């Protein structure tokens, strides 16, 4: 049976594609067609070791893991197929004090999630895994009720479920070409016939890049090699009544599990030693590859084999049955690309899975929800397909994938920095000027200063779970901005120009704030139909009907995609241009900001003439700039929008003009300190698709009664009338040597009641500041709670925000006070 017309065509029949097909149809979508080149599981899926753990070091990916595991538990009763899901639990091993710290870090990040997770003692570990060498074990990170699954049986079960709900799965039926239509639908060609599809989804494993090239896209993926070793029966293992838990020996860099009555273990060897398929990127995947392995290579993993033999002694006497060497499809940062793709209509991807077996279930549900409802069910911008860009070259991808492979089990510190592939091409002249003067941070391809070196203080990367070498420098930079004037490179912003006949009306319906009048700027949010915060933008009305929109580097294409889809879906006639890479931006902030800049322009920068949030085009020392009086520091300041080629010159002229004022640099770490004191929310931390703007405390920017029927308007009215269950608040807390950064558990009377979203040290009050979600009944100023940082609870107090009033507020207070006193 062939369907010539489909609602959705899924390309690829690995666990990921089949999971998506199952979910879409289970949720009621008719005419789902999956096309598979040869047979189900023919890519990476069939050879996988099948490890499926509740553990993830991130945040919302925990939900993907959780959803997969709960699904895999249900599949047998649903389909009649046994999936071979072994659930003995999983233990990550710590042998160093720093790894014990990593576990404590991970615990505070996990106690506000449903994920059941514990730090356990050597005694408990030996009881669970009695064939373990306890020599050097200090602790374990334990998730009960997870383990490993048969990837073949799992896929078959999902296929059976899919067919039950009406999915047509066709194989062999390789997609050979894909052509878009003007109405946004698709023509799909296979040797078995063609399909007209309303949408297409790429889930083609290590052919994902070949599939994307069919529609003119270059997906940044590369197949890496990975090996596990399987042993024959081991008498001691056979003799066990209970199945052994899955282990990860982190110091040894391998995982290990029971396989029948023997053992299976997989190393992640070093960057220098690991192999990857650069030839497949250069020349394509070889035709006829399929259900196939690479030649085994025991030699390159020797160190980890020897490590395993000392850690689990019985491996010394065991024989090797098999060594499985097979391809895994990696993206640069190890995480998949999951979602709708910018720049092409109705094309979705689920590609680049480093851990597809654990992810397939949860991602299938997530992506099904997004397709069916028009918004992500929860925030997973860390998987966004369009976090990558033109800077993500094949060279970059190869180096970064090699790094992500080798770093599989290194200690994960906060404020982690990785250096492979850097710097990319995404830099101005300012990079060369500043690079030796500061610690450059990586953000969506850009190099952005985090903090600036001080003479006689350590300039090295020194990652830590506690305060480290940038602590004093950051305080210096805070003082610089508060007392004098600082310059910061803000060039990484996403930047879009919107004009054309319907520009105002498009923005008016996308955005929850009013649209600013010509010559003015405001802060405005793009909400989802359910009233979630998809984006926070700064909107500048530069000339009649022509706007500049500014967003964070991490949200550039995520936000552009949403805008472009709304425009075409709504029949709006506009011109949208992504000028992100055309422009640099310098922030000049602090009480001397006006004095310095006034020396360089005929434009009147006085308080009464150049008002807060005005935007004007002018010249700074003959360099054309668009200047907005605004600053995320909350001090007096202008953001100076200019051509990238002029960045180095503009910076030089400002720094020379500010010498008398003691002008100096500041970076993003100090910026975070400053914005937190002002209680400024950050998209991605305080709000995202998980939050409505009312619980986030963004109501000042929300105009529920503006005429335009903006997206999310009705949902938000309902939310407001019903009343909030939680609220974002600001906490202060004394600590000894560690500051909150967000994602930490908040406790009250022995129970977890919320979480921090961001944090800093406040140098002005000499204690820590954090934003946090807490129940509304526990959200009053003066309320006491506790924040869990590295295995210790610190008393915290809700404060009246902001800690420090902004410059415009202070200026208004003085102006009003003088007027009143003059009576
Ligand atoms: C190699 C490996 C991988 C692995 C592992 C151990 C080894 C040695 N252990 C794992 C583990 O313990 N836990 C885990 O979660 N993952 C583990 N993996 C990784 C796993 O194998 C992969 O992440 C996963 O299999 C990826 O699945 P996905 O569905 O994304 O991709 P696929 O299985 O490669 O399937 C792609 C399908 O697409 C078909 N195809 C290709 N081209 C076309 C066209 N043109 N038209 C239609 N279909 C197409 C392929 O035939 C394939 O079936
Ligand atoms: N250009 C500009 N655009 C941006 C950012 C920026 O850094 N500058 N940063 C991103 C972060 N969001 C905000 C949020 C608040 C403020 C801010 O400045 N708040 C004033 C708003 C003034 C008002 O409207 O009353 C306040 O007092 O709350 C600035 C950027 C988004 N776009």
């Amino acid at each position: 049976e062939w369907k010539d017309r489909a609602e959705t065509v899924i390309i690829g029949g690995g666990c990921v594609g089949v999971s998506l097909a199952y979910h879409l149809a289970k949720a009621g979508m008719r005419d789902v067609v999956l096309l598979e080149k040869s047979e189900l599981t023919a890519g990476s899926t069939w050879h996988a070791a099948g490890l499926t753990t509740y553990f993830h070091p991130g945040i919302n990916l925990k939900k993907i893991h959780y959803d997969s595991i709960k699904l895999y538990e249900r599949l047998e009763e649903e389909t009649g197929q046994v999936v071979g899901f072994h659930q003995p639990g999983s233990i990550r091993l710590a042998t160093t004090p720093e790894r014990v710290d990593e576990f404590k870090y991970q615990m505070t990040r996990t106690n506000w999630h449903a994920t059941e997770q514990y730090i356990i003692e050597p005694e408990k570990i030996h009881e669970l895994f009695p064939l373990l060498n306890m020599d050097k074990i200090l602790a374990g990170l334990y998730n009960p009720g997870d383990g490993h699954i048969d990837p073949y049986s799992l896929t078959m079960a999902l296929a059976t479920g899919a067919r039950k709900y009406g999915v047509l799965l066709k194989y062999p039926a390789p997609v050979t070409s894909l052509k878009p239509r003007p109405d946004g639908t698709w023509d799909v060609e296979t040797p078995q016939g063609s399909v007209r599809a309303n949408r297409i989804v790429n889930a083609a494993g290590f052919w994902a890049r070949e599939v994307g090239k069919m529609i003119g896209l270059d997906h940044p993926l590369i197949p890496v090699q990975h090996q596990y070793v399987v042993t024959s029966t081991i008498p001691e293992v056979k003799a066990l009544k209970r199945e052994l838990p899955v282990l990860r020996d982190l110091e040894g860099s391998y995982y290990l599990r029971q396989e029948r009555d023997g053992l299976l273990f997989g190393p992640y060897e070093s960057q220098e030693k690991m192999k990857l398929q650069a030839s497949w990127v250069a020349h394509g995947v070889p035709p006829g590859f399929g259900k196939e392995l690479f030649e085994s290579d025991l030699d390159r993993i020797t160190e980890h084999v020897e490590a395993a033999m000392e850690m689990v002694p019985v491996l010394k006497k065991a024989d090797i049955i098999n060594i499985v060497n097979g391809p895994i499809t990696y993206s640069p940062d190890i995480l998949p690309m999951v979602g709708p793709h910018q720049g092409v209509r109705n094309y979705w991807v689920a590609i680049g899975f480093g851990y597809g077996i654990i992810h397939a279930g949860g991602v299938g549900k997530y992506l099904s929800d997004w397709i069916l409802h028009g918004e992500p069910p929860f925030d997973l911008i860390e998987l966004d397909p369009n976090r990558y860009g033109k800077w993500t070259t094949t060279q970059y991808t190869e180096a970064k994938a090699r790094e992500s492979y080798g770093f599989n089990n290194i200690v994960g510190y906060p404020k982690e920095e990785r250096f492979a592939g850097r710097p990319t091409q995404r830099v101005s002249g300012l990079y060369k000027i500043l690079e030796s003067k500061c610690s450059m941070g990586f953000h969506a391809g850009w190099e952005q200063p985090h903090w600036f070196y001080k003479p006689g203080q350590d300039t090295q990367y020194r990652p830590s779970f506690r305060r480290t070498n940038w602590f004093r420098p950051v305080g210096s930079e805070y003082k610089q901005v508060m007392q004098r004037v600082g310059v910061i490179d803000l060039s990484p912003f996403g930047k879009f120009n919107i004009k054309g006949q319907d520009s105002t009306q498009l923005l008016d319906h996308l955005c929850a704030n009013v649209i600013p009048k010509v010559g003015f700027t405001n802060i405005s949010h793009m909400l989802t139909p359910r009233g979630r915060v998809y984006a926070e933008l700064t909107v500048s009305h530069q000339s009649p009907g022509e706007f500049l929109l500014i967003t964070g580097s991490g949200s550039e294409l995520h936000d552009l995609r949403w805008i472009e889809e709304a425009a075409v879906r709504g029949g709006y006639d506009v011109e949208i241009r992504n000028i992100t890479d055309e422009l640099g931006v310098l922030g000049v902030a602090g009480p001397y900001a006006r004095r310095v800049l006034q020396k360089l322009t005929s434009e009147d920068l006085s308080d009464d003439v150049f008002k807060f949030l005005q935007t004007k085009s002018l010249k700074i020392s003959d360099i054309p700039v668009t200047a907005i009086r605004i600053s995320y520091t909350g001090e007096l300041g202008w953001e100076l929008y200019h051509r990238r080629e002029d960045s180095a010159a503009l910076y030089e002229r400002i720094m020379n003009a500010g010498q008398e004022e003691g002008i100096d640099n500041f970076g993003t770490y100090a910026l975070n300190a400053l914005r937190l004191e002002k209680a400024f929310r950050a998209w991605g931390s305080e709000m995202n698709c998980d939050t409505n703007p009312l619980e986030a405390g963004l109501d000042y920017f929300i105009k529920l009664n503006k005429p335009a029927d903006f997206t999310g308007k009705q949902a938000l009215k309902q939310i407001k009338a019903k009343g909030l269950k939680r609220r974002l608040v600001c906490l202060t807390l004394a600590t000894d040597d560690v500051d909150p950064e967000g994602n930490e558990s908040v406790w009250y009377k022995g129970k977890v009641i919320g979480n921090t979203t961001s944090g800093s040290y406040s140098y002005s009050i000499q204690k820590s500041l954090a934003f946090a979600y807490v129940p509304v009944e526990l959200s009053e100023v003066g309320q006491q709670v506790e924040v869990e940082l590295l295995g210790k609870n610190y008393p915290a107090t809700i404060i009246q925000e902001p800690l420090v009033l902004t410059e415009p507020t202070r200026t208004r207070l003085q102006k009003d006070g003088r007027k009143s006193a003059a009576l």
